[PDB]
């Protein structure tokens, strides 16, 4: 009942408030539309055409024909682009993670999940009803130790390829080595890897040479680089079939709107035709990092700018905002108490003029902090 | 062929205004929303639709999710949690089980529409916080939940009532506002409602409706919302337009009932259907799939529930009514279903 109301008290008095409305007007360095494809003309046209062809939403789930030919065609397109045999779309990356992790583990199995994991995967781990071990961030030897000592026959090692927290890279090859050595599955969330890592933006798995691996399952969102909505699970065909019969986050879920599928497919075609875009987001990231005084070269789209106390940094975010530039802002308790930071999300579609605005605003705001 | 298996209850998925709304939304806001709705996703469009839907359903506030599934996850997880009690109806529990598991709460599963069982569960709890979860129209048999009784019992024990109106929206109510609104429970301070946008409203997504505090609470604490990139503008525009068509044309909501009755008449069912979907219980798990295959082979796709979904003695066909059903299609259904059922119950 009213229990809600002073668990407003506790976060009314304390540093947190929600939320805000836009309508396209200023410079956004906080979105994860890494390739700027969300508002690309061709993506808009693809979503519109798909919408006019199939209508709004669909109807049920599938094993032969519930949704559409559109979904399958896109699944094959994405799978072909990423080097996997099969793909299956979900309503979101969240539900894709739920479905995949639940279907590939279950009771009596082991899940080894990186500590800095997005959730998405914590809820998936809970929903899986498997034994969950949380291993230290990118600690390969810890994972190996967990896998070697297990009594459960079936094991899944879960990690992000590019971490949502700091944008750092996971040691996918080493992890896959320990996985194969102990007969474990490797499940990698490439939400921040797709369109960013790889010479052509195929993700970190493809970049480090693990595309098409028989014991690797990949998940990703369609809402970042591919600038749309929805999720996808990719891997060997058997994985897709298994998902089709068993996945409570897929059979009960009405799936993905045709418009989102068309937009994602178009975004994929533009990305495939323009590999330079994937380099462009990294280059822009580097530019932002140089503007912000960050010495560490960006390995992903997002640049973290650690300032310190949670009120010079929020002040920096407010000054940036009042000068037409919205940036990301992490503070306690989302991050450790001494590391309140700004977060700069690069996009491949950033023009030199927009970068000039960012340069002015960020230079001035940061110089006085 | 004739599809009697879809849940596009109002036939709005390809309604011209729905298409135009989605196209406009897409051309205005683009594909998806870049990020979540704590980033830059809370668009004027989402807010406007939430207010619109809340206004139509008589609720104070609404919050849209990427699906009805994630809407249920968010609502149930955020409003229960460790140290609380969840009382979940047995026949709605198989869609809501993931939410119950995710909730980290103590979960008691009560017999179908057994109000006194729920009361006994609420009275004997040690947890101050309790949530009773049910569907208004059950996906299993399309029957109605005793919402008024459940609410009386909830108020007796200071418990929250959580209702999934996925199959009630656009179907129950004089204007298709759902069962809660119909039995006079709209806008109740101790009732939270969820619904999909993918059935009657012929689009995609979910929504949680209730007191303003519920919405603010969800925005601040709901993990299937904060970590979720949300709902496409096109889906929101399509849903909004569908809602406007439904509000302007209540007869559609009446029509789906009428067709359902007709289907029930075709199948020999004596009870007038209380919802869009009609069950034809045959029996054995291959007299029913065989009947479904015969229907399919004569141009009509019907539903078929079997073990694990239903008890072994009641494997059945399911016929989903739509407002967009023509008299010609109803004639086809008459011919095919009468013929097949006579040959399945023989």
């Amino acid at each position: 009942l009213a229990d809600i109301e002073q668990r407003r008290r506790a976060e009314g008095l304390r540093r947190e408030l929600r939320v805000r409305p836009p309508v396209a007007a200023e410079l956004d360095l906080a979105s994860n539309d890494y390739l700027g494809l969300s508002q690309h003309p061709d993506v808009l046209d693809g979503g519109v055409e798909a919408l006019r062809t199939w209508g709004g939403g669909a109807g049920g789930s599938r094993l032969v024909t519930g949704n559409t030919e559109l979904h399958e065609a896109f699944e094959h397109q994405l799978a072909s682009f990423l080097g996997a045999e099969s793909a299956l779309v979900f309503s979101s990356g969240y539900t894709a993670n739920l479905g995949a992790l639940v279907a590939l583990s279950g009771p009596g199995s082991l899940i080894v999940s990186d500590a800095l994991s997005h959730a998405s995967l914590v809820d998936a781990c809970r929903l899986s009803r498997a034994r969950v071990v949380v291993s230290p961030h990118r600690d390969v030897d810890a994972v190996d130790a967990a896998l070697a000592a297990r009594t459960e026959e079936r094991a899944v090692v879960v990690t992000e390829s590019v971490f949502s927290a700091d944008g750092d890279l996971a040691p996918l090859r080493d992890l896959h080595a320990v996985c194969r050595r102990h007969g474990a599955l490797l499940l990698v969330d490439e939400a921040h890897g797709l369109g960013v890592r790889g010479t052509r933006g195929q993700g970190l798995l493809h970049e480090v040479g693990l595309a098409g691996a028989p014991d690797i399952v990949m998940t990703t969102t369609l809402s970042k680089a591919l600038g749309s909505q929805g999720g996808a699970v990719l891997g060997p065909e058997a994985v897709r079939a298994h998902l089709i019969d068993t996945a409570r986050s897929f059979i009960f879920d009405t799936g993905l709107a045709p418009a989102a599928v068309g937009a994602a497919s178009a975004a994929l075609r533009v990305l495939d035709a323009e590999p330079q875009r994937a380099r462009a987001v990294l280059d822009r990231a580097a530019e932002l990092a140089t503007i912000a005084g960050v010495t560490e070269a960006p390995v992903s789209a997002v640049v973290s700018v650690i300032l310190g106390d949670p009120e010079i940094a929020v002040g920096a975010a407010a000054a940036c905002l009042d000068r037409g530039v919205r940036v990301g802002c992490f503070r306690p308790p989302t991050v450790p108490a001494g590391t309140s930071r700004l977060r700069l999300a690069a996009r491949a579609s950033l023009t030199d003029d927009e970068m000039a605005l960012a340069r002015q605003v960020l230079t001035d705001v940061l110089a006085t902090a």
